[PDB]
């Protein structure tokens, strides 16, 4: 049985999957295949131009239906190709049960006839430039209409997107409007009374008043951002906003008592109208990034009362000569009594002290605060130990430098309180900074350029931490006592520090593991170690060891010396040895590593030979990655009876065959990897019995001997639930005519 919707991919949930498949035209596909399971048909990003009657006709419960990308307008045509997609009348009317319609990214210049059972309907990247009580008759059901950018920079039409009066009043279920990037000056007169997200941002709307928003009062959401932009610092094409402009009148936005959020991003403010908030009880959500807002922060009442505000965006408030501002929070900040989220990153402010954010100090709500990329270059840290509910501080990407005068590496996300001071400018750690910072359990110290001496002394205050990462510096030397100041140390990231001419004549001491309790993700990649080490790790606690990019192979190569390195973890679970320079493989030394290990990676080393009856060596051993090394062939013996492996990555190599049974005793196996090697084929014989046992057989990339008809078609045919992107990804490397085709092109296909 072929795949029932070739050159397509059946996926779950009724989705037919044909984007990126260069397709010319819709396919009609058999009348064997299951026309009626469809429920949702995507066809991202093909080249169709021509859409008939009878391309969807036949699929009678099709609710979903994407045809974004085309017949991309010439502007937005990487090679300014131009495209006027033609649509046969019918072509949706159709399509009764349509219900979703994405027609995003294509050269259309009218709204084609749409069946009135559509709820969504998506716009955005056409050519329609008008909109009238003619264009959407009828389709009382639609909840979703967004028709962004038919007119901006990169999709020019020489005049406004046209609204007329009443256009849209028909629609009374319509919830969610977007009319983005239409060149438009004035708000459309007597839009849906239903509306509860109204965006307007990036027209040219520069004036606003409350009958511009006549009867809207179901709104939640109003976007009216980007209509008198600054653009000293874009990037696009960009309009200045005009000199006496914007004009928002001071209560235009007074009779939305239902309103949540609220956007005035890059609307050229120099002063906040207190007025405007007036009335807005149900206010949780507002944004004033982009605007000149900086002196204003500094004295403004307009805050006073916004009692509701949860989150307040306030970024890119800065000089536009590029300078510091003087920044003290206006105490009306302090009326924000739940507020849990401030975003003041790039304003540019040189100091950050206890004047600085004084009015939010005692908000019992306040959680996170973003403060990054703001140049500042004097910090008392202190101040953050009498905020009552901070969980997250982003000071990364400052000036900084001191005290006032996923399976490896988990992240700090449901953690209570972190602090990033990442891409400062530190090069020494004094112990003082954080001495206000007991309650800190993840810190991120990564990129600056840290050459200190980590000698047991530097964090001692953090008697809570649980998280460090101090990747990406210049750490020299590992001491014994390194980051044993630490008792609660769970996470270290010590990646990318390699400092080989500065280790002070000796080696790293790596004793430290040992004595790091509590300690179960350890990071030492791209460190370069070659030499100059400890002989061994130790620890009863680690579980993740992060130990890619050294040189194992040179420390291998030295005697017997690094030969149980990695024993002494006794509890590794994980451990990553990729790109370590590694030629050959002792079995005797794997033998060395951990029994409990049961994931081991060896992505990108320079492996040719693999003893693969060494894997009885590693019990417990699941998930094995040898990918980007060079392996000529799957053989010298096989997978030996009794091994636990289920993942198996052989990605990357140049394995031109694979003896028989080589998987044949591998009964948990469950996930292979084959992609981009070197195989002519595939064949039933390499797995015995059990080939119907894989989940997952990636057979990708391949240079596969295409020929009429193939038997290796017929085993991927009867597998074909386990492998990915078999309709369309898994191609010929011969003949030179169907080379980098498809295994089932139109040439192939009359073999079956
Ligand atoms: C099998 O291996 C191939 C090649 O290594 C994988 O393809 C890559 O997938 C990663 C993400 O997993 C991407 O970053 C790369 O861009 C992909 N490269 C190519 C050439 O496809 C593939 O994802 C793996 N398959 C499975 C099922 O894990
Ligand atoms: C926007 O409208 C003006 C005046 O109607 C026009 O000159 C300009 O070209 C339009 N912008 C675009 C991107 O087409
Ligand atoms: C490592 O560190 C401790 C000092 O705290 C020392 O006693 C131990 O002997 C050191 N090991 C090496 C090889 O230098």
């Amino acid at each position: 049985t072929l795949p029932p919707f070739l050159p397509c991919e059946l996926q779950p949930h009724g989705l037919v999957n044909c984007n990126w498949l260069f397709l010319k035209s819709v396919p009609h596909f058999s009348a064997a295949a299951p026309r009626d399971n469809v429920t949702s048909l995507s066809l991202l990003s093909n080249r169709i131009h021509h859409l008939h009657d009878s391309d969807f006709a036949q699929l009678s419960n099709l609710q979903k239906l994407n045809l974004k990308w085309n017949c991309p307008p010439a502007g937005l045509s990487p090679m300014h190709f131009p495209c006027h997609m033609t649509i046969e009348p019918n072509t949706f009317l159709a399509v009764p049960t349509l219900e979703e319609l994405n027609l995003s990214y294509n050269g259309i210049t009218t709204v084609p006839a749409l069946p009135s059972s559509l709820v969504s309907l998506i716009l955005s990247r056409t050519n329609i430039l008008q909109l009238d009580p003619t264009s959407l008759t009828g389709l009382h059901a639609l909840r979703f209409l967004y028709m962004d950018g038919n007119c901006y920079y990169k999709n020019p039409c020489g005049r406004a997107l046209e609204v007329a009066p009443g256009a849209l009043l028909g629609l009374g279920n319509l919830t969610h409007l977007s009319l983005k990037y239409n060149n438009l000056t004035t708000v459309p007169r007597s839009l849906p009374p239903s509306l509860e997200y109204l965006l307007l941002s990036y027209n040219h709307i520069v004036t606003l008043a409350p009958e511009d928003l006549a009867n809207l009062t179901a709104l939640r959401v109003l976007d009216v951002g980007g209509n008198c932009r600054r653009c000293d610092h874009a990037r696009n094409p960009c309009v200045e906003c005009p000199h006496k402009f914007p004009q928002l009148h001071s209560d235009t936005f007074s009779h939305l008592s239902r309103l949540e959020g609220l956007v005035l991003k890059d609307s050229s403010l120099y002063q906040l109208n207190p007025r405007w908030f007036r009335g807005l009880g149900n206010l949780t959500v507002l944004d004033l990034s982009e605007n000149f807002l900086y002196d204003c922060i500094t004295k403004t009442k307009a805050f006073q009362g916004l009692a509701q505000l949860r989150r307040l965006n306030l970024s890119f408030n800065y000089h536009k000569k590029v300078s510091f501002a003087h920044l003290t929070l206006a105490p009306s900040f302090g009326s924000l009594l739940s507020l849990q989220e401030l975003d003041m990153h790039g304003i540019f402010f040189r100091s950050l002290s206890q004047k600085t954010l004084q009015p939010l100090a005692r908000l019992p709500m306040l959680q996170r605060l973003y403060l990054q990329m703001n140049f500042i270059n004097q910090a008392q840290l202190g101040i953050f130990k009498d905020f009552p509910g901070l969980r997250y501080i982003d000071l990364s990407d400052n000036r900084i430098s001191g005290a006032v005068e996923e399976d490896f590496m988990p992240s700090c996300k449901n953690l209570s309180f972190t602090l990033d001071l990442s891409r400062n400018n530190l090069v020494t750690v004094q112990p003082e900074m954080f001495a206000q910072l007991s309650r800190l359990q993840c810190l991120r110290l990564s990129h600056n350029s840290i050459s200190q001496a980590v000698n047991g002394s530097q964090f001692v205050p953090l008697t809570s931490l649980q998280v460090l990462d101090l990747s990406h510096n210049k750490l020299d030397l590992y001491h014994g006592r390194s980051f044993t100041e630490l008792p609660r140390l769970e996470a270290l990231d010590l990646s990318y520090n390699s400092q080989p001419f500065s280790m002070r004549g000796v080696g790293h001491n790596l004793s430290f593991v040992a004595q790091l309790p509590t300690l179960r993700y350890l990071s030492l990649a791209h460190n370069g170690i070659h030499s100059r080490v400890s002989q061994q790790l130790c620890s009863t606690s680690l579980w993740a060891l992060d130990f890619s990019g050294n040189s194992l192979s040179q420390m291998w190569a030295e005697g017997d010396l690094y030969l149980r390195f990695f024993q002494g973890l006794r509890s590794l679970i994980r451990l990553d040895l990729s790109q370590n320079r590694l030629h050959t493989l002792l079995p005797c030394t794997l033998g060395n590593l951990p029994k409990s290990l049961q994931l081991l990676r060896l992505r990108n080393n320079y492996l040719a030979f693999f003893n693969w009856s060494s894997l009885t060596l590693l019990p417990n051993l699941e998930t094995l990655d040898l990918a980007g090394n060079q392996l000529k062939a799957l053989s010298n013996g096989s997978l030996p009876s009794g091994t636990q492996l289920q993942r198996l990555d052989v990605s990357r190599n140049s394995i031109i065959f694979v003896v028989p049974g080589f998987f044949a005793l591998a009964t948990r196996l469950r996930e292979l990897n084959l992609s981009a090697n070197a195989l002519r084929t595939v064949e039933p014989s390499w797995f015995g019995f059990l080939a119907g046992s894989l989940e997952v057989l990636d057979v990708s990339a391949n240079p596969l001997h295409c020929a009429c008809g193939a038997a290796f078609v017929d085993f991927l045919l009867q597998v074909q639930a386990a492998v990915p992107g078999l309709p369309s990804r898994v191609k010929c490397g011969s003949p030179g005519q169907l080379q980098g085709r498809s295994i089932f092109a139109q040439d192939l296909r009359l073999c079956l």
